[PDB]
């Protein structure tokens, strides 16, 4: 399996509804978590795992054997506070790249589980940062997006040297320039 990087266009393409929920879903999901795990996430989506398709599987605790597994499908953000909060955001998709994002302090969710079934869902603090974070990758919305000129600024050449790699992998142009 293999995380997607930025410039990747994996990152930006429409993410597709999902209708079918049979043993092929449950075995993505499981695979998801393996890498969340593997990874020290709290939340990880298919794009960032090369599929394009609305599915997102999250555990608020961010650790094996603790927290709940939720899977979330076709999910949306029915509403975000008005209280904001700054954070030092990574992505998977930049290694090794922090910077500040203001982000909402928490969200209510609606989304359909493994099986379908319509659930919703509110969350605060850390994951409620995270779900929003990886919530925009279903959009095609990447963290730096998000951030300020300033913040945006101090981490250009970083964004830069990830164009380069991927120009130098896969001898197209990098299909979105931070420049821009
Ligand atoms: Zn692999
Ligand atoms: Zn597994
Ligand atoms: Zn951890
Ligand atoms: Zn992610
Ligand atoms: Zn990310
Ligand atoms: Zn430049």
């Amino acid at each position: 399996m293999e995380i997607v990087e930025y410039p990747d266009p994996i990152l930006r393409a429409k993410n597709k509804r999902i209708d079918i929920f049979d043993e092929n879903l449950k075995n993505l999901v499981d695979a998801m978590f393996d890498v969340m795990y593997k990874t020290d996430g709290i939340g990880l989506s298919a794009p960032q795992v090369g599929l394009n398709v609305q599915l997102m599987v999250f555990n608020p605790a961010g650790e094996p054997g603790e927290g709940k597994e939720i899977v979330l499908v076709n999910p949306k953000i029915k509403k975000y506070s008005d209280k904001l909060v700054p954070f030092d955001e990574g992505c998977l998709s930049f290694p090794g790249i922090y910077a500040e994002v203001v982000r909402p302090q928490s969200v209510k969710i609606d989304a359909r589980d493994i099986t379908g079934e319509r659930f919703s869902i509110s969350l605060s603090r850390l994951p409620a940062r995270i779900f929003q974070h990886e919530y925009d990758h279903l959009e095609g919305v990447l963290f730096f997006d998000r951030m300020t000129d300033q913040v945006l600024d101090s981490i250009r050449e970083e964004l830069e040297a990830l164009e380069k790699k991927y120009e130098e992998k896969t001898g197209l142009p990098s299909p979105e320039r931070v420049e821009a």
